[PDB]
């Protein structure tokens, strides 16, 4: 059965809210807070994975553009091909591009696939951030609404399904019966709330939560 609501931070496989700063580089927090959850839950160890990273090295191969943006599926598919991501605390963040400088001495996590759930599936959405993890979604967050959010449950009725900023969907509930998503974003501590985002669920995709999700997955041998 799926629980009514998740919370991944309950379970210790969310990393602290990290503030990207001048650098479109969404795309990369959301890929590594979505890899962090599964380096917990496989190895018991909850790390921070270097977002700089991906925004050095996952570049022109992978479609991505370092601080000019790039795709969460790409970005698994460098960590994949790489056979390794460094830890964050050796290959720090600096909001800006920098030549790659990927050391496998420091490598902290893998990647064995990836997996895109189908657009606008918010039940399979839901099911995938039950039984798998927590789950890289983009959303329309070009709003005013989105930038000023404080608490609650965001509605925008300008919203569309076209996804402009790479987020972590790390669980769903409803406050109070407005069902919501548990939003990650990667705006420092100060945005909403403590840097979380609740965002409106089972809306008819609102803001494209559902349009483009996917998640990585580290697999322990096979059958
Ligand atoms: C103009 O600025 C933009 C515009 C777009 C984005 C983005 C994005 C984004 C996009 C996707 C996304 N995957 N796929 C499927 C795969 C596409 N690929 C093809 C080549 O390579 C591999 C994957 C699509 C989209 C977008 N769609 S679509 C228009 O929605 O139909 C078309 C199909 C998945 C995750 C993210 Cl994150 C980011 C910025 C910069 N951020 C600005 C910003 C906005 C608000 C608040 C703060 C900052």
């Amino acid at each position: 059965i799926l629980p009514d609501s998740v919370d991944w931070r309950e379970k210790g496989c969310v990393t602290e809210v990290k503030y990207q700063g001048s650098c479109g580089a969404s795309w990369a927090f959301s890929a590594v807070g979505a890899l962090e959850a599964q380096l917990k839950l496989k190895t018991g160890k909850l790390v921070s994975l270097s977002a700089q990273n991906l925004v050095d090295c996952s570049t022109e191969k992978y479609g991505n553009k370092g601080c000019n943006g790039g795709f969460m599926t790409t970005a698994f598919q460098y960590i994949i091909d790489n056979k390794g991501i460094d830890s964050d605390a050796s290959y720090p963040y600096k909001a800006m591009d920098q030549k790659c400088q990927y050391d496998s001495k420091y490598r902290a996590a893998t990647c064995s696939k990836y997996t895109e759930l189908p657009y606008g599936r918010e039940d399979v959405l839901k099911e995938a951030v039950a039984n798998k993890g927590p789950v890289s979604v983009g959303v329309d967050a070009r709003h005013p609404s989105f930038f000023l959010y404080r608490s609650g449950v965001y509605y925008e009725p300008s919203c569309t399904q076209n996804v402009n900023h790479g987020v972590l969907v790390v669980g769903y509930g409803d406050l109070n019966g407005k069902e919501y998503w548990l939003v990650k974003n990667s705006w420092g501590h100060n945005f909403g709330e403590e840097g979380y985002i609740r965002m409106a669920r089972n809306k008819g995709n609102h803001c494209g939560i559902a349009s483009f999700p996917s998640y990585p997955e580290i697999l322990q041998g096979g059958g």
